[PDB]
């Protein structure tokens, strides 16, 4: 089992 | 601005 | 088993 | 301005 | 089974 | 304006 | 068994 | 101004 | 402006 | 099973 | 501005 | 089994 | 200004 | 500005 | 088992 | 089984 | 200015 | 200003 | 097993 | 088993 977890901010 | 965020799970 | 979630948001 | 967002569920 | 949800919104 | 959604469910 | 979802959405 | 949505399901 | 989303789920 | 999902936005 | 993602699952 | 997660912004 | 994190998991 | 991200995940 | 995490921040 | 991670940001 | 951190762990 | 990180885990 | 950590900051 | 890091930062 597996799992991915991205962000992106910007201002 | 901007701001995207992902989220993926596999069991 | 598996989900996705995906959200993007700018002004 | 603008947003979207999805999901997806597959048992 | 699946299911899926989508949205988009805009001004 | 505008939006718009859309549901998909399948069992 | 299969399902698609597409949206657009402009202005 | 536009908009299109489509869904397809099939068991 | 423009935006497009789209979703697949193949059992 | 495969599932896919792709989002685009633009201002 | 612009911003895009996606994901794909395979089990 | 295997995931892929893809995400690009820029202003 | 600009940020963006990822976490990746798999057992 | 820019930025991208990516991650893939192979059991 | 592995994990991995990565944290990217600019002002 | 192995897994990979990249992230590039720039302003 | 500028900061960027990462982890990685593997059993 | 620049910034790219990369990871790569084999088990 | 085996861990790895790396860190970076600059003004 | 084997895993590699590599950070890269420039003003």
């Amino acid at each position: 089992s597996w799992g991915m977890m991205g962000m992106l901010a910007s201002q």
